[PDB]
Parts: C-alpha cells; sequence; structure tokens
C-alpha cells in the first residue's frame, strides 16, 4: 500500500562530514547518515552510523592533499563499498566542500553511483572563501560543474557569503552552522512533506518531478506568525543570503504550506504569488497544504525551486 521513503544524507570530505556531524548533534531522524573521507582520523570521530574510509592505498589514510584526482581515484576504488552503503536509498543528499583533494574529487563519484543505484541525488556543496586563492577557486570550480553533471539537482554555497552575515565577532563555527542550515532544512522538509498526509497532498513522487534532472536549485524554509505571516514565511524561504541560486528565474516551484486552522485561502494565494513575482518567470507550481492544528498562530512555507 503506503510508500516509505529513505531518505540518506552523505559526507564527501572533511567539510561535509563536518556538516554531517554537526547535523547529527542537532538530531535529525529517520535520515541515515554516511561518512566518506580518505582521512582515517577524521573518520574515527564522526558520529555517522555508516563509515566508508576510501583510499587508504593511495593515501595510507591520510587526507588527499588538495589532489582532486587522489579523490576521484579513492572514490572509484571504493564503489562497490559505496554502492553497499546507499542501496536502498530512495533521495540522496551529497554535502562536500569544494576545493580540496576529497570532496572535490570523490563527491561527483559519491553523486554519479547514488543515481545510478535509482536514488533522486541532490548535491549541497560550498565553494572556497576568496582568501584561500585562486588555485582554490578554481578546482573548486572543476568540482562543482562535475557534481553537476553527477546529480539531479545542486545547490552551491559559496563561502564568501558567509562574511555578509558576519559580524567581526561571530565565532567561525557559528558561521559554518548558518551554512549547515541550507541541508539541514532542506532535507527537513522534504522529510516532514513525506511523514505527514496533507489536506492537499503533496509526495515523494512531486519531489522527484520538481528535482529529477533539473540543475540548479533552491530549497528553503521560512516560519512568520501574527499579520501578513503568509508573506512573511514565503520571502524567508526564498531569501537565502547564502545562495549562488536565487529564486530569480526559476519555471517550476514545489510550495508546501503548513498551518493550523486559521489557515486561510486568500494568504496561501498570497504566499504562491510572493514565489512566482519573486522568479519573475511563469512558474509551474506544484502546491500543497498541510493543517496541523497542534500550530496556532504559526505558518510554515516549503520551497523547492528548479527550473533554471
Ligand atoms: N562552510 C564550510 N566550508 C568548509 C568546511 N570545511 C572545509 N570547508 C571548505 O571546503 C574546502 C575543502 O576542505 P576539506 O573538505 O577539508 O577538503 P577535503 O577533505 O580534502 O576535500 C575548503 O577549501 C573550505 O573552503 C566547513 O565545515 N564548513
Ligand atoms: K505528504
Amino acid at each position: 500500500g503506503s510508500h516509505m521513503a529513505t531518505l540518506k544524507v552523505i559526507g564527501v570530505g572533511g567539510g561535509g562530514n563536518n556538516a554531517v556531524n554537526r547535523m547529527i548533534d542537532h538530531g535529525m531522524n529517520n535520515v541515515e547518515f554516511i561518512a566518506i573521507n580518505t582521512d582515517g582520523a577524521a573518520l574515527n570521530l564522526s558520529k555517522a552510523e555508516s563509515k566508508i574510509q576510501i583510499g587508504e592505498k593511495l593515501t595510507r589514510g591520510l587526507g588527499a592533499g588538495a589532489n582532486p584526482e587522489i579523490g576521484k581515484k579513492a572514490a572509484e576504488e571504493s564503489r562497490e563499498q559505496i554502492e553497499d552503503a546507499i542501496q536502498g536509498a530512495d533521495m540522496v543528499f551529497v554535502t562536500s566542500g569544494m576545493g580540496g583533494g576529497t570532496g572535490t574529487g570523490a563527491a561527483p563519484v559519491v553523486a554519479k553511483i547514488a543515481k545510478e543505484m535509482g536514488a533522486l541525488t541532490v548535491g549541497v556543496v560550498t565553494r572556497p572563501f576568496s582568501f584561500e586563492g585562486r588555485k582554490r577557486q578554481t578546482q573548486a570550480a572543476a568540482g562543482v560543474e562535475a557534481m553537476k553533471a553527477a546529480v539531479d539537482t545542486l545547490i552551491v554555497i559559496p563561502n564568501d557569503r558567509l562574511l555578509d552575515i558576519v559580524d567581526k565577532s561571530t565565532p567561525m563555527m557559528e558561521a559554518f552552522k548558518e551554512a549547515d542550515n541550507v541541508l539541514r532544512q532542506g532535507v527537513q522538509g522534504i522529510s516532514d512533506l513525506i511523514a505527514v498526509s496533507g489536506e492537499v497532498n503533496l509526495d515523494f513522487a512531486d519531489v522527484k518531478t520538481i528535482m529529477s534532472n533539473q540543475g540548479s536549485a533552491l530549497m528553503g524554509i521560512g516560519v512568520s506568525s501574527g499579520e501578513n505571516r503568509a508573506v512573511e514565511a514565503a520571502k524567508k524561504a526564498i531569501s537565502s543570503p547564502l545562495l549562488e541560486t536565487s529564486i530569480v528565474g526559476a519555471q517550476g516551484v514545489l510550495m508546501n504550506i503548513t498551518g493550523g486552522e486559521s489557515l486561510s485561502l486568500f494568504e496561501a494565494q498570497e504566499a504562491a504569488d510572493i514565489v512566482q513575482d519573486a522568479a519573475d518567470e511563469d512558474v509551474n507550481m506544484i502546491f500543497g497544504t498541510v493543517i496541523n492544528p497542534e500550530l496556532q498562530d504559526e505558518i510554515v512555507v516549503t520551497v523547492i525551486a528548479t527550473g533554471f
């Protein structure tokens, strides 16, 4: 009868595994985590239930030393181990920091395997800070292009955008958590969509329609209360300052609105218009509604945007 979607989040390389570690700390049920690295010492500290050391013959348990070809060969030589860990997933999020050796080279191989295994495959990757220099940025760009060829949808977070949301004292780790929220809240928004039946119900097949073989994507969530809550939640959903791909130009959108018994038709249209006017395109919308009576004055808008 009913379908149960298996979501897996895969961290590849140092930055991706720290995202996984921090997401596990935050708490994420129903999602399964996989940690993939050449660096055996970092893998030893991973909180992920499923750990895969790749490239031990190539690196002797060290990182890739910024050589993406070593990350790529390490992933290819552990293909069977990667397939075994993914097998059964309906959706896979591959998160990695681009510009080093393991993420840049291995993350596109992991994404390709996930897609070959039948999983809807989303990449969420960072680009390096400009202060890391041009060779790092150029390697990262080759990684991004390789990711884009391997995934169904790709979200790119330029680390330079973190400098737009900090003050001179913000701990680096606090900035990194802001970047993690892009992946965490996207995963959580899909999980929630999949676990609850809506009054206007969207399910994993709608996620597939909007994300499959699409390229660049935006995933966002917004929460507001009071008057203008619908407009404010929709603006929050689509307005992250950390994204390379904004909502502008979107041609397909999956939008789900969750609220209490007070959720009004009028405000549902307001939220939908905010998104479609922001896109500045004729948006093919997949619209859903959930009534959670536990919510009183709160409204949550979830947006997945593709078709750029
Ligand atoms: N936002 C963020 N970026 C990171 C993090 N760790 C590393 N990076 C970035 O990701 C790039 C690659 O670093 P790393 O993942 O350790 O390299 P690799 O393990 O050899 O692939 C760096 O050049 C940084 O720009 C992190 O925790 N958060
Ligand atoms: K549903």
